[PDB]
C-alpha cells in the first residue's frame, strides 16, 4: 500500500471531477475521480 | 472558457447511502460533488 | 483524515463514527502533473 495525506481537495463543476493534491515526493501527484455535481 | 476548480469546505461520507459528499466553495453553499463509495471496517 | 494511494488507486476517508474503525474508500485515478 502507499497511502499519503491529501493536502488540498478541489472539485470542478465543468469537468465533474474532484482533484486531491497529494503530500508526496516532488509535490506533482494528484488523485482525481468522477463525481456528480448538484445543488442540494 | 474553463472554470477553475473550487475548494471543498466539508467532506461527509454517509455509511447509510454509500455516498461521499463534498460541499463546494461556490454560490450559496448548497452545491455539492457526490460520488459512490465502499464503506467497511478496518482490520 | 483523507488519504490516497498510488499503489492501490484508492482514496480513503477515516470516519469518526462508532469505534473509529470505519472507512469510506473509492476508486481513483492517480497521476503526475
Ligand atoms: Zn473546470
Ligand atoms: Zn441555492
Ligand atoms: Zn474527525
Ligand atoms: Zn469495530
Amino acid at each position: 500500500m502507499a497511502p499519503v495525506p491529501v493536502t488540498k481537495l478541489v472539485c470542478d463543476g465543468d469537468t465533474y471531477k474532484c482533484t486531491a493534491y497529494l503530500d508526496f515526493g516532488d509535490g506533482r501527484w494528484v488523485a482525481q475521480w468522477d463525481t456528480n455535481v448538484f445543488h442540494t
